[PDB]
DNA sequence: CATTAGA
DNA sequence: TCTAATG
């Protein structure tokens, strides 16, 4: 944890750039396990050697580790942090909808910067061309303030459309987080569940009430389950306009809405933990259901949740409010 | 790990 | 279809 850091983040800082630069996929998996594992291990490591006698620490990495004990860096490190075509792969790819192959393409044609997006928008497709319009206010984090606001309206579109819809608004700021990243919104209802055949209108009509309004500007991707877009508030008595917000929403078996519901709010341990609990108290928790162990190995048949409560209870535990999701 | 674009 | 990119 801070014994084993500059190793591991060293580790990390390579194994990156491999998979990313390079399309090195193996490799990029060597130090990621070795990483992972030098991670575990208690105690200061002291030596090639040393780290050298773990599992995926071969001789590579090992000779890696000596010299960065040795000298507090490394050549590569330093080579790739300078590499001007390493540099801005690292760089086009935070553009949302630039993946890493892509990034190099872009780099090969010379796409090497921002502004050589621009003259080139023709080259992106509409993620990346909302993406590289929005680059500023991708970047930024969510305020509360705003994200209570959303929050706001968006429930009211939901529910001026039908009333039936159940929608809730996930992640960090469900977790009382001071600021997001982008929202969340799970959604389900009622004639939606395991069986009866779809209903993609149900997604679609209120994409289609946000849009209305004015609440979600743009659509970097529809289908007839997952909706992810660009949102705005409403820019008051202007000399203030807010930034375009990434938002996303997703139909719902309202059977699984729990379980789901419950997933991603997290928090990414909350839930491990969690998880790794109804395991001993006989169960199994994933995204969408809980199953009741059984001895043989394995073992089915999913039990019914009609609120956060009910998985609780299930895996005997105590509810846990979101604030508290924490780890 | 499952959903969508796109070519 | 496969393959990328998000989450
Ligand atoms: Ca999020
Ligand atoms: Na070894
Ligand atoms: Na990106």
């Amino acid at each position: 944890e801070t014994l084993n850091g500059g190793i591991t983040d060293m580790l990390t800082e390579l194994a990156n750039f491999e998979k990313n630069v390079s399309q090195a996929i193996h490799k990029y998996n060597a130090y990621r396990k070795a990483a992972s594992v030098i991670a575990k291990y208690p105690h200061k490591i002291k030596s090639g050697a040393e780290a050298k006698k773990l599992p995926g620490v071969g001789t590579k990495i090992a000779e890696k580790i000596d010299e960065f004990l040795a000298t507090g860096k490394l050549r590569k490190l330093e080579k790739i942090r300078q590499d001007d075509t390493s540099s801005s792969i690292n760089f086009l790819t935070r553009v949302s909808g630039i993946g890493p192959s892509a990034a190099r393409k872009f780099v090969d044609e010379g796409i090497k910067t921002l502004e050589d997006l621009r003259k080139n928008e023709d080259k992106l497709n509409h993620h990346q061309r909302i993406g590289l319009k929005y680059f500023g206010d991708f970047e930024k984090r969510i305020p509360r303030e705003e994200m209570l606001q959303m929050q706001d309206i968006v429930l009211n579109e939901v529910k001026k459309v039908d009333s039936e819809y159940i929608a809730t608004v996930c992640g960090s700021f469900r977790r009382g987080a001071e600021s997001s990243g982008d929202m969340d919104v799970l959604l389900t209802h009622p004639s939606f569940t395991s069986e009866s055949t779809k209903q993609p209108k149900l997604l679609h009509q209120v994409v289609e009430q946000l849009q209305k309004v004015h609440f979600i500007t743009d659509t970097l991707s529809k289908g007839e389950t997952k909706f992810m877009g660009v949102c705005q508030l409403p820019s008051k008595n202007d000399e203030k306009e807010y930034p375009h917000r990434r938002i996303d929403i997703r139909l719902i078996p309202k059977d699984q809405y729990y379980c789901g519901v419950l997933y991603f709010t997290g928090s990414d341990i909350f839930n491990k933990n969690m998880r790794a609990h109804a395991l001993e108290k006989g169960f199994t928790i994933n995204e969408y259901t809980i199953r009741p162990l059984g001895v043989t190995g394995v073992a089915g048949e999913p039990l019914p949740v009609d609120s956060e409560k009910d998985i609780f209870d299930y895996i005997q535990w105590k509810y846990r409010e979101p604030k508290d999701r924490s780890e």
